Order: structure tokens, then C-alpha cells, then sequence
């Protein structure tokens, strides 16, 4: 299965991706995670991405396409993959078609997880992440059992740099501008599948399972 997860910032893509890889054993390819890892390596690519990410802007198309092309070329993507947060512009979507054509592959589904803007703001500002294992919580919808600490080790929880209200506002504006173009692109292809992301995490996943069952 060759899959894209699409959704506005905070819509639950990582949450659902983790459940998809656990069930189906395909690799999770998240451009955001890749940029954050590059930032940690301290690479020139990483540091250039950081300037956009800190402002809630999209990293420019050409560099983003390049890391995706390289990642999809690996042996672990031969039997399927899960792209998460790529593509983010129509130019990226067109590039992906070319990347896949070169590999002799086709997208099966673009799974678009729909949540309203006001809810997404709170998804992000209420997000807390474990410093020591990267487990994700939400102060309202998925709280840790003990305030301020991770359930699975005892690690301190932190707030992603870009989850501050100012940056979240810009993230939402930037990606909302790109949304109708992307939706139309994939509707034309007949591969867009919309999922109601305003449900219990497991009910979202149940809807995705029903789709992937076909
Ligand atoms: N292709 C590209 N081109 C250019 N630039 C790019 C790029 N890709 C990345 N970038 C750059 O990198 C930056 C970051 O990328 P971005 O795509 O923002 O990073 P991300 O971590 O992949 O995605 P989000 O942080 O938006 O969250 P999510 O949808 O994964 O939600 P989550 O499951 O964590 O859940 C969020 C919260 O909600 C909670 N939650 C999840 N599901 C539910 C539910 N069903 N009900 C209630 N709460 C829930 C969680 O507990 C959590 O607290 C971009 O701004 C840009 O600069
Ligand atoms: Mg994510
Ligand atoms: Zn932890």
C-alpha cells in the first residue's frame, strides 16, 4: 500500500501514522520528523529548514522534494509506505507523481484527516511531548496519568517549539492556503479519501482501517 496522510497542522497525522505502521508494517515517512532530525544532525539542510519551521512557514519545495526522493528510493519502501505531511503544495504533489513513476509505483490513497481550525489550535497548544521517549499527550484529550510526566518512563513533558500560539497561527494560515489546491489535485486523480478526525483516536483509526481493508 502506497499512502499519503494529509491534514492541517494538529489534525492527528502522527497519531494515526503510528497505528498504521503497527498494523501494516510499512515505513512512516514524515517530512517534519526528517527536518527535525536534520536540525539535530546540525546539517546545512537542517539549519536552513529551521528558519522556516520556527516561523511556521513551509520549507521550500525543491529541498523538500529532494529528501523525499532519496528516502523513497530505499529498500524498505518497495512493498509500501506511509508519507505523512508530504505533499504540502501542488508542486510537491506533481513531484511525487514523477518520483513514483520513476519507481514504477502509484499512490493508492491520499487520506485527508479533517478537523476545524479552532480545534486544531487547541490540539497544538495543548500538546505535550516526552523529553526522553517522544511519547505524545494532550492536556485535554489524552492527558498523562501524572501531571507533567510521561506515563511509560518517568520523563519530563515539554512543548514543541513551534506549538506556541503565534507559530501555530501562522502554521494554520500557511497550510490552509494550500489545502483546496491539494484537495482538488487528488480528487481529480480519484485517490482522495476524507476522514473525520474529530473522533476518539481509536475511532479515527477504525475509519482508516475500513478504508485500507479495501
Ligand atoms: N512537505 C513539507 N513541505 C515543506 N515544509 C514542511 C513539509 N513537511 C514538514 N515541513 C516543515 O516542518 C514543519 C513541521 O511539520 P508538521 O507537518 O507541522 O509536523 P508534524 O509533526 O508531522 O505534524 P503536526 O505537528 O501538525 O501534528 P500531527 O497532525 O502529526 O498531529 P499529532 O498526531 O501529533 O496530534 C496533535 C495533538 O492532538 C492530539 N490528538 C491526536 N488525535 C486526536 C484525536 N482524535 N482527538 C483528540 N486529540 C487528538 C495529540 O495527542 C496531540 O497532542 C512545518 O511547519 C514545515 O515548516
Ligand atoms: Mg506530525
Ligand atoms: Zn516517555
Amino acid at each position: 500500500m502506497n499512502l499519503v496522510l494529509m491534514g492541517l497542522p494538529g489534525a492527528g497525522k502522527g497519531t494515526q501514522a503510528e497505528k498504521i505502521v503497527e498494523k501494516y508494517g510499512i515505513p512512516h515517512i514524515s517530512t517534519g520528523d526528517m527536518f527535525r532530525a536534520a536540525i539535530k544532525e546540525g546539517t546545512e539542510l537542517g539549519l536552513k529548514a529551521k528558519s522556516f519551521m520556527d516561523k511556521g512557514e513551509l520549507v521550500p519545495d525543491e529541498v523538500t522534494i529532494g529528501i523525499v526522493r532519496e528516502r523513497l528510493s530505499k529498500d524498505d519502501c518497495k512493498k509500501g509506505f506511509l508519507l505523512d505531511g508530504f505533499p504540502r503544495t501542488v508542486a510537491q504533489a506533481e513531484a511525487l507523481d514523477n518520483i513514483l513513476s520513476e519507481l514504477g509505483k502509484k499512490l493508492d490513497y491520499v487520506i485527508n484527516i479533517e478537523v476545524p481550525k479552532e480545534e486544531l489550535m487547541e490540539r497544538l497548544t495543548g500538546r505535550r511531548i516526552c523529553k526522553t521517549c517522544g511519547a505524545t499527550y494532550h492536556l485535554i484529550f489524552n492527558p498523562p496519568k501524572v501531571e507533567g510526566i510521561c506515563d511509560k518512563d518517568g520523563g519530563e513533558l515539554y512543548q514543541r517549539a513551534d506549538d506556541n500560539p503565534e507559530t501555530v497561527a501562522n502554521r494554520l494560515d500557511v497550510n490552509m492556503k494550500q489545502t483546496q489546491p491539494l484537495l482538488d489535485f487528488y480528487e481529480e486523480k480519484g485517490v482522495l479519501r476524507n476522514i473525520d478526525g474529530q473522533q476518539d483516536i481509536n475511532k479515527v483509526f477504525a475509519d482508516i482501517k475500513a478504508l485500507l481493508g479495501g
